[PDB]
DNA sequence: TAATTGCTGACTCAGCAAAT
DNA sequence: ATTTGCTGAGTCAGCAATT
């Protein structure tokens, strides 16, 4: 209360609450519920920020992948053109 | 009742004019109500904008994934055209020209 | 030498479903 | 099942920029 109450367990809890005032059995469970909800919000906020960075990282790595392929296209264009000229210049061999 | 929509569009100068003569613990209550209503809208913008930034990022990823596919196609296209023009050249070299 | 605006991390609650 | 976990909407506090 409030730190051994969230960390405490489903049975262990009911062991510590066996003869408890039946209106304070409800109050303590309400209290713990609320404290956990606070921790869920903390995860939810956290998960959101992690997904956001993950999405932006994916965007970055697609951008640099495009860049790689841009470099290859230009190499291959040149290599093809080296042969196309070579090919055409032989064909005028006459 | 007292429609919120109007209370938030008002100026704090215009509001004071309205409670020209007015109770104290209700004046303080009413200005704080106004703020709460504004904070509600501020929260919505925050929420709405970030889902929209998420969707925009998701589209951007989609647009880029496409360009990669197109580039990959072009890559194998050029490599094959290189090969074809090379094979044609070596054959022409064989005949001797 | 005030008070208001807009933003945002954090909390609380409702309701929804799955794991326990 | 109960409790758990998650998430959108609201509320508040407190910060800086604005008037
Ligand atoms: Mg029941």
């Amino acid at each position: 209360s409030d730190d051994q109450l969230v960390s405490m367990s489903v049975r262990e809890l009911n062991r510590h609450l066996r003869g408890f005032t039946k209106d304070e059995v409800i109050r303590l469970k309400q209290k713990r519920r609320t404290l956990k909800n606070r921790g869920y919000a903390q995860s939810c906020r956290y998960k959101r920020v992690q997904q956001k960075h993950h999405l932006e990282n994916e965007k970055t790595q697609l951008i640099q992948q495009v860049e790689q392929l841009k470099q290859e296209v230009s190499r291959l264009a040149r290599e093809r053109d080296a042969y196309k000229v070579k090919s055409e210049k032989l064909a005028n061999s006459g």
